[PDB]
């Protein structure tokens, strides 16, 4: 066919019941995460091709730079929490791996004081069990996919895109067709 498990997409071996609609993982730590993010703007493309009643869903991982990597888990928590994601994730992303000035949770935290959330707002998300089990549910989704690498897209527990089998000469024309796979496996 013109879509075909195994080129644009693979199938779950496992599908994943209960699952988001459209889930997307990704690592502070992740050069083609940050790509992604401020180069191609595949979240905000896929989402303006997804039909609505759809919500989607963007989850951080461990499995990149140890410590800080889990401190960057539960500060994402924070992020979602507070509905602020839209005023961190650059500034993240750019202190951990284009000024490299994050290296502790203090300076995960300078950075949320600095896009305008209180440090009083932030302490008490930071350490709240709404935050806890929020970090659980990234965790847990991630484990449920068994999953080794990032970036990395989900759809309906079943379906993970394969953006290696796309064309990258031109990076309009791979968001594209990443976008329209998302719709494709969406209606599936």
């Amino acid at each position: 066919a013109q879509y075909e498990d195994g080129k644009q997409y693979t199938t779950l071996e496992k599908p994943v019941a209960g699952a988001p609609q459209v889930l997307e993982f990704f690592s502070f730590f992740c050069p083609h995460c940050y790509q992604f993010e401020e180069v191609l703007h595949i979240s905000d493309n896929v989402k303006k091709k997804l039909p609505e009643g759809v919500k989607m869903t963007k989850y951080h991982v461990n499995f990149m730079g140890g410590d800080l990597g889990k401190d960057l888990t539960q500060a994402w928590a924070v992020a979602m929490a507070l509905g602020v994601e839209d005023k961190v994730t650059v500034p993240l992303f750019e202190g951990v791996q284009k000024t490299q000035t994050i290296r502790s949770a203090s300076d995960i935290r300078d950075v949320f004081i600095n896009a305008g959330i209180k440090g009083e707002e932030y302490d008490a998300a930071w350490n709240s069990f709404v935050v806890k089990s929020l970090v659980a549910q990234q965790e847990k989704a991630a484990a449920d996919v068994q999953l080794r690498g990032v970036p990395a897209m989900f759809v309906n527990g079943k379906y993970q895109l394969n953006p290696q089998g796309m064309d990258t000469s031109n990076m309009d024309v791979f968001v594209q067709q990443y976008a329209d796979t998302v719709k494709y496996l969406s209606e599936k």
